[PDB]
C-alpha cells in the first residue's frame, strides 16, 4: 500500500503464506476450523522469526571471526513494548506481510494487537535501553543487553471507582516466540557465607547458589541485516538445593525462594527502597554477566588488554556492584595485583546518571551488604580507603570534603552510596541532558569533578525513528518520504530539508491531514475499547508519562479546571474545544501520585457530565500506559505536556516522541526541553515559567505558596473547590492530603509557575483558531527533530566513550 | 539393519535429513560447528514430532464426525519414561531414522540417552496406566488420559556412602519437545468457601480459584494412524490474586502458593498421609476433567444419554473426589434431581483397587474435607445416609454391618473411607489379577460383594508389548518374526506358536544368543556409566521393583548371605556364578525401607572384596531404577525375583516384562504368578513358599520368628552376623532395627519362607548348568506369555466395563 513499507514481491508473498501454514500446522497443531485469532499471530510471529534466525547466526559469527571490541549494556530494566512490527519493519517485510495475511483472509493489524508487550521496566529508563538496543544494531556495533527476564513485568493498571488497582503482568502465559532458552549457558551465582584469609589471599565459602540461565533475544538493525542479542537471565535452584516425605516435599517447595529473584519487576521509579530482594536482583544480573562477559574474552590470560575488548556500559546505579565484583574476580580468581585490576576495571566501565532527586539515589544498608555479600563490602572499603587517600592529597585539610566524597556515609545506619562507587570506578560518568549534566558539575557531583574533570561528559538522550515513527505513524513516514526519500530513517538530521516545503502549500495540507487522520483511528479505538466519546475536532491535549509530583499533572489539572470555572462563568463564549488527556502508572507504594489519579478522574466526573460545558472540554484519564498505548496516542496528540519544575527532569523522551510525530511543546525549559526549543527556535515552543536559576532565588528566600493563594482570586476559587468538596460531593475531605501538600510543603512549586502556564495555554488556543499557521510551525517543529534520534546518541557514546566506530555498512544477507 | 524396525526408503531417509537440517536450524537456531548432542537429540525429536502432527489432528476429527463412546483413565501418576523411541517404533520410523542420522555422521542410540524420563508416577499404578494409554490407541478406543502435569516427577536416587540421598527430577528444564500447551482451553477449579442455601438449592461461594492449564501430550497407536491425546492440567494464579510497594511484591511472590499444586509428585507408595496438598491435587484434576468433560459432551441438555458418550475409569481412590463433584455438578448446576443423577453417576463411573494393605487405603480426615471442600462433604454425608438405608433394607437388624460398610469411619478422628464411596458409586468394581480380586470378595470388600455381587470384577494386568518386546529387546523381536511373521506385536497371543520350535536347535540357540548379547551390552553400561566389574558369563539374578518390607528384598539378602557363608565354609567346592541385582526407590519417609538399601550396599561392601569370593559371586545395588533403566536391565537378566508374601503382591507386572523377555521366574503363588505359572506350567516355573491359605493358617496360630531362628543353624548364623556387626564393623548396631523387626515384629513372615526359598534357587542353580535345558525351559515361558499384553487387559475392560468394541483397523494416513 505505502511505500516506507516494503515490497510485496510475487515470490515472496507465496513464500510466506505456505510458511504461514505450515507453522499454523506443525508448530500450532490446529487447522483452519478451530484456530483461534491468538493462533494466528503465533504463526505469523514463527514466520517472520525464522526470516531473523540466518542473519543472527551469521551475526555472531561474523563476531567471533572479526573479534571487534564488544559493548555491554547492564540495565535492569528493558522497555521493549511489543516485537512483531518492529521486525518487520527492520526487515523490509511489511508490505509483503500484509498482502501475504489479506490473501489468508486475515487483518494484520487485528493479529498485532495480540502480542502482550514486553513491559520489563518503568519508564524513561527501561525505554532508553530499549532505543538504544536498536541503535546500536543499526550502527553496526557488537553490542549485547544484559538484564534480567521477569517472569511478571510493569502491572496492569486498572481503573476502579476512579482508583488505580494493580494486577499482575503475566506477559509469559501464552509463551514468548522471540526468546530462545540457552541451558548450556548456565552459570551459577553465590550469596551469603563469609569470607576466608589464606595465605594466597581471601577466599569466598559457604555460600549459598543460584543458577542464572540466559534466555536470547534477537535484536533486528535497521535493513542491514545486523541482528545482535538480548541476553536475560532467569533465577533457578540447584537440584540438590535442600536436599521424611513432610521434608521432602517442603524442600522442593522452598525451591521457589531462590527464584523468586527473576519473579518481579519492582514498579517504584519514584523512592529508592532498600529492600534485600531488590539487592539479590541486582547482584544476579551482575555476577552472571560478567562471568558471560570473561568467558567471551578468553575464547578470543592478558588481562592488559581487556579494556580494549570489553566496555560495560551502567544505567544508572542499579548495576553498581559490576566494579566491586570485576575487582573480586580480578584479584581473588585470576590472582591479579590490586593496581593493575583497578585500571583495568576503571578503563572498562562507565556511568550514566539519570536523576538528581536525592530520594532516588541507592543508599544501601552497610548491613544488607555484609550478610548478603560480605567480600563486595570489604572491596569496597578498600577502594574508598584508596580513594580519599588521593582526595586527601589534592586537597589537604579539607576534612569536610572527604566526609562528603567518601563512598561510606555515616549516621544512625550506615549506608553505601553507590553512585559515589560509579564516580570512582568509571573512566566516564554522563548526564543525559546538557542542562543535567552542567547540574551535576555545579552540585551533586561537584567535589567529583573537581577531582576527576574529564571523567565528566554529556550524552543528550535520544528515540529510535523506527519505532517512534516509521511504526507508530506511517502515514507521516510516506509524505516525508515522498519529498525527501528514504534515507532520513537512519540519518533523521535529513528532516532539515523539510525547512524549504514550510511556504509549499500541498505539503502543509498533507501533514494536517495526516493528523487527522491519526486522531479519528484514535477515536475510533477509545470508543471500541473503553466507551469513551470525544470530538475528533478538538485540540489533542496530551500528558502521558509516570505520575510523579515533579512531572507536575497536578499544575496541569489546575488549568484544566480554570478552563471549567470560566466556561462556567462566560457559557456563551466562544472557546477552543480541547480534550484534556492525561494517563501513566502511579508507583503502588506512592500516596500522593495515586491521589492525583483520582483528581484527575474526578475532575472528569464532573467536566464530561456538565451540559453547559457540552463538547467544549473533556478530560479522560488514558488506562494502562504502555509502548504500545503510547504508539496509539503519540501520533494523534497536538499539543505535547512537558511541564516538570526547571532542574529536576534530567532528560525527557517522551517530548522527544511527540515533537518527531507533529505536536507542538508547552514546556518549561528543563531536560532536553532546552535542546529542543534550541533547535526548532523558541519561536516555535511555547515555553513558560522558572528557570533554573529563579526556583534557586526563591530557595533562598522562602517558597510560599499562601502570597499565590492571596494574589491569585482564580487559584483561590480552585482551592476552594477542591476543599469544599465540589470535586467530592459524598467524600467532601478526600483531597485534603492535596490540598495540604499545595499551601504547605510543595516541593515543586505548582503555585509558583501557575499564571505563566494560564497565559502560555491562551497563545495555544490562539495559534489553533489558524489551522495553516499551527501546522507551518509544526513543520519547524519535524524538520528540525534530526538530534534526537538514539542514533546521534549512540555514535556519541561510541566515539568519546566506548572508543568503537559505527558503520551503516551492509552485512550479506 | 533389523526387519521389525521398518523400511528405510530413499525417499523416507532424504526427507528426514533435511527436516532435520530445518530443525537445527531454525528451531534450535544452531549450526553443525557449535551444536551440542542435546541439540541433536531435539532436532531429532522435532522431525519425528512432525510426522505426529497430521495424524494427531485428523484422529480427533474423526472422533467428533463419528461421536463415539469416549473413555476417561483418571490417574494421579502416568509413568511415562522416554517418549523418541516409542513413537519411532508406534509410527514404523526407526531404521529409516537410524540411516538418516548415520549419513548426518550421528549415532541416534547416543541421542536417545539425552532424553529425560517422564517419571510421573512411583511404581506399577502408575506405569499400568502408562501401557494402557498404549493399548487404548492401538486398539482404536476414542480415550483421553488425564492427569496433572508436575513440574518435579519421583525424586532422582543417588547412592551416597550405602545410603539413599534424594535430588529433585527438574525433567523440564531443557523443555519439553511432545507436550503443547493448550491455554485457550484454561478452566477455574474451586477450594474453601462455604455452603448457602437458597429456595432453588445450595451454591457453594466465597471460593478462592486456582486456574487449570492443560498440556496435550501424544499417545501414539502401534502402526494404525491414530494418535489418542494425555491431558495434563497445570496449576496457575488468577491474575488479580491477592490483589504498599512491599505489599505488592509480596502478593505477587504469594502466588507460589496457588501454583505448588502442581509442583511435585508425592513419592509415598507404602503409607497414606492426609496431608493437604495432596488432597487439592486430588480435587484439581478432578474439577478440571469433569469440566472438559462435559464441555466435550455438550458440544457433540440430556443426561440421560451421558454414561452411553462417557466412560470414567479411577485408578485406584485418588481420583474417588470424581463421584461426589460429578453429583455436585449435576445437582447444584444442572438442576437435576437427585435420584436422576446418582443412576447417571453410578452408570458412568468405575474403579480399579490396585491393595489389600490397610495402610495404603485413602481415609481423609473429615476436618479437611470440611474446610476444604464444604459441599462434597454434605454430598458425601447424603450418599452414605442412602446407602445404608439400603443396606439396612437388605439385612435388616444387622448393626454391625452398617458401622462396617459406613463411608464414614468412627473414632478419635471422623475419617471418609474412600474405597467404600468409591464401591457404592461404581457400576464396577475390579482388582487386577485372579487372586486378587477373590481376596477382595472373602475379605475387605466381603460386605459389599454379598449386597452387590454383580459390581465385582476381575481385569488381570497386562503390559505393552511394544515398549516392553520390540523397543527394549529388538534382537529377541527379530529372531520370533523370522519364525512366525510380525503380527504377534498387535497380537500377543500367536507367540503360541513358538511352541512347535521348543526342540529346534537353530532357535534355541538364536534365544540363548540373544541373552548372550543383552548381559554385554548391560555389562558394558555397568562399567562406563557407574565404573563397576562383572562377569557375564554368571547367572544374572535381578529384584527390581520399589523397596517394601511386603516384597521381601530382606528374603533375598538372606539368600545372598548363605551363599557367601556357604562358599566360605567350602571355598574350593564348585558352585555356579552369580550377578545379584536388587534395585529401586525407597519412599522418603519409609525408614525400615531406606535401612534395606544400606543393608545391600553393606553386604555388597563385604562380598564384592572377599579375595576367596573371586568372581563366584557378586551383589550389585542399581541406582535410580525408573523405566530406562527397567528397558535396559530387564532383557539381561535371567532370574526375575518375584518373591512378595503370599496375598500382598496385587498383581505385579515387573513379573511380566521378564517373562516376555526371555528370564526364568522365582515367585511366590502371589499376584498374577499364579496365572503365569497356570499359562506356562508349574514345571517350567520355580515356585516355592507359603499359599494365602498358609499364611492364614500361621496367623491364627501366631506367628513365631524364634522357631525359625532356633531350627535352622544357617539362618542362625546370619542373623548373629548381623547383630555382631559383622557387615558394618565400625557401627556395630547399625542393623539393630532390621534385626529386632525380623525377630519380633515382621508381617510379611521373612523367616518362613526361608528353608523353601533357598532350596528353591539350589534348582535354579541346577538347571543352569544345562544350558540347553534352561533355554528350553525359557521358550516355553516366552511362548505363553501372550495372555499378559495389555492389549488383553484393554479388550476386557472395553467389553465388560466400558461397553464399547476395540478395532485393529486403520485410520487413512
Ligand atoms: O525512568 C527513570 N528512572 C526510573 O525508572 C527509576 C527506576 C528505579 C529507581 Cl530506584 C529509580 C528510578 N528515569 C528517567 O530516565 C530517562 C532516561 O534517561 C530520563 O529521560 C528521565 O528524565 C528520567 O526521569
Ligand atoms: O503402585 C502401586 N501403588 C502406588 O504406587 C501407590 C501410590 C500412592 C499411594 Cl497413597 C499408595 C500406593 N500399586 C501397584 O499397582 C500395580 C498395578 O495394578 C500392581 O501390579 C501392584 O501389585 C501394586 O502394588
Amino acid at each position: 500500500q505505502i511505500s516506507v513499507r516494503g515490497l510485496a514481491g510475487v515470490e515472496n508473498v507465496t513464500e510466506l503464506k505456505k510458511n504461514f501454514n505450515r507453522h499454523l500446522h506443525f508448530t500450532l497443531v490446529k487447522d483452519r476450523n478451530v484456530a483461534t485469532p491468538r493462533d494466528y499471530y503465533f504463526a505469523l510471529a514463527h514466520t517472520v522469526r525464522d526470516h531473523l534466525v540466518g542473519r543472527w547466526i551469521r551475526t555472531q559469527q561474523h563476531y567471533y571471526e572479526k573479534d571487534p571490541k564488544r559493548i555491554y549494556y547492564l540495565s535492569l530494566e528493558f522497555y521493549m513494548g511489543r516485537t512483531l512490527q518492529n521486525t518487520m519493519v527492520n526487515l523490509a517485510l511489511e508490505n509483503a506481510c500484509d498482502e501475504a495475511t489479506y490473501q489468508l483472509g486475515l487483518d494484520m493489524e487485528e493479529l498485532e494487537e495480540i502480542e502482550e508487550d514486553a513491559g520489563l521496566g518503568n519508564g524513561g529508563l527501561g525505554r532508553l535501553a530499549a532505543c538504544f538496543l536498536d541503535s546500536m544494531a543499526t550502527l553496526g556495533l557488537a553490542a549485547y543487553g544484559y538484564g534480567i527476564r521477569y517472569e511478571f513485568g510493569i502491572f496492569n493498571q486498572k481503573i476502579c471507582g476512579g482508583w488505580q488497582m494493580e494486577e499482575a503482568d503475566d506477559w509469559l502465559r501464552y509463551g514468548n516466540p522471540w526468546e530462545k532458552a540457552r541451558p548450556e549457558f548456565t552459570l551459577p551465582v553465590h550469596f551469603y557465607g563469609r569470607v576466608e584469609h589464606t595465605s594466597q589471599g581471601a577466599k569466598w565459602v559457604d555460600t549459598q547458589v543460584v543458577l542464572a540461565m540466559p534466555y536470547d533475544t534477537p535484536v533486528p538493525g535497521y535493513r542491514n541485516n545486523v541482528v545482535n542479542t538480548m541476553r536475560l537471565w532467569s533465577a533457578k535452584a540447584p537440584n540438590d538445593f535442600n536436599l521424611n516425605v513432610g521434608g521432602y516435599i517442603q524442600a522442593v517447595l522452598d525451591r521457589n525462594l531462590a527464584e523468586n529473584i527473576s519473579r518481579v519487576l519492582y514498579p517504584n521509579d519514584n523512592f529508592f527502597e532498600g529492600k534485600e530482594l531488590r539487592l539479590k536482583q541486582e547482584y544476579f544480573v551482575v555476577a552472571a554477566t560478567l562471568q558471560d562477559i570473561i568467558r567471551r574474552f578468553k575464547s578470543s590470560t592478558n588481562f592488559d588488554a581487556f579494556p580494549d575488548k570489553v566496555a560495560i556500559q551502567l544505567n544508572d546505579t542499579h548495576p553498581s556492584l559490576a566494579i566491586p565484583e570485576l575487582m573480586r574476580v580480578l584479584v581473588d580468581l585470576e590472582r591479579l595485583d590490586w593496581d593493575k585490576a583497578w585500571e583495568v576495571t576503571v578503563k572498562t566501565c562507565a556511568y550514566t546518571n539519570h536523576t538528581v532527586l536525592p530520594e532516588a539515589l541507592e543508599r544501601w544498608p552497610v548491613h544488607l551488604l555484609e550478610t548478603l555479600l560480605p567480600r563486595h563490602l570489604q572491596i569496597i572499603y578498600e577502594i574508598n580507603q584508596r580513594f580519599l587517600n588521593r582526595v586527601a592529597a589534592a586537597f589537604p585539610g579539607d576534612v569536610d570534603r572527604l566526609r562528603r566524597m567518601s563512598l561510606v556515609e555515616e549516621g544512625a545506619v550506615k549506608r553505601i552510596n553507590m553512585a559515589h562507587l560509579c564516580i570512582a570506578g568509571s573512566h566516564a560518568v554522563n548526564g543525559v541532558a546538557r542542562i543535567h549534566s552542567e547540574i551535576l558539575k555545579k552540585t551533586i557531583f561537584k567535589d567529583f569533578y573537581e577531582l576527576e574533570p574529564h571523567k565528566f561528559q554529556n550524552k543528550t538522550n535520544g528515540i529510535t525513528p523506527r519505532r517512534w515513527l516509521v511504526l507508530c505513524n506511517p502515514g507521516l513516514a510516506e509524505i516525508i518520504a515522498e519529498r525527501i526519500g528514504e534515507e532520513y530513517i537512519s540519518d533523521l538530521d535529513q528532516l532539515r530539508k523539510l525547512l524549504s516545503y514550510v511556504d509549499d502549500e500541498a505539503f502543509i495540507r498533507d501533514v494536517a491531514k495526516v493528523k487527522q487522520e491519526n486522531k479519528l483511528k484514535f477515536a475510533a479505538y477509545l470508543e471500541r475499547e473503553y466507551k469513551v466519546h470525544i470530538n475528533p475536532n478538538s485540540l489533542f491535549d496530551v500528558q502521558v508519562k509516570r505520575i510523579h509530583e515533579y512531572k507536575r499533572q497536578l499544575l496541569n489539572c489546575l488549568h484544566v479546571i480554570t478552563l471549567y470555572n470560566r466556561i462556567k462563568k462566560e457559557p456563551n463564549k466562544f472557546v477552543v474545544p480541547r480534550t484534556v488527556m492525561i494517563g501513566g502508572k502511579a508507583a503502588p507504594g506512592y500516596h500522593m501520585a495515586k491521589m492525583i489519579i483520582k483528581l484527575i478522574t474526578a475532575i472528569g466526573d464532573v467536566v464530561n457530565h456538565d451540559p453547559v460545558v457540552g463538547d467544549r472540554l473533556r478530560v479522560i484519564f488514558l488506562e494502562n500506559y504502555r509502548v504500545s498505548l503510547a504508539e496509539k496516542v503519540i501520533p494523534a496528540a497536538d499539543l505535547s505536556e512537558q511541564i516538570s519544575t526547571a532542574g529536576t527532569e534530567a532528560s525527557g523522551t517522551g517530548n522527544m516522541k511527540f515533537m518527531l510525530n507533529g505536536a507542538l511543546t508547552i514546556g518549561t525549559m528543563d531536560g532536553a526541553n532546552v535542546e529542543m526549543a534550541e533547535e526548532a527556535g523558541e519561536e516555535n515552543f511555547f515555553i513558560f515559567g522558572m528557570r533554573v536559576e529563579d526556583v534557586d532565588r526563591l530557595d533562598q528566600r522562602g517558597y510560599n505558596a499562601q502570597e499565590y493563594y492571596d494574589r491569585i482570586p482564580e487559584l483561590r476559587q480552585i482551592i476552594e473547590q477542591l476543599s469544599s468538596g465540589f470535586f467530592s460531593p459524598k467524600q467532601p475531605d478526600l483531597f485534603k492530603d492535596i490540598v495540604n501538600m499545595l499551601m504547605h510543603h510543595d516541593r515543586f512549586k505548582v503555585f509558583a509557575d501557575y499564571e505563566e502556564y494560564v497565559k502560555c495555554q491562551e497563545r495555544v488556543s490562539a495559534l489553533y483558531k489558524n489551522p495553516r499557521e499551527w501546522t507551518r510551525m509544526v513543520i519547524r517543529n519535524i524538520a528540525t527533530s534530526g538530534k534526537f534520534s538514539s542514533d546521534r546518541t549512540i555514535a556519541q557514546y561510541a566515539r568519546e566513550i566506548w572508543g568503537v566506530e559505527p558503520s551503516r555498512q551492509r552485512l550479506p544477507a
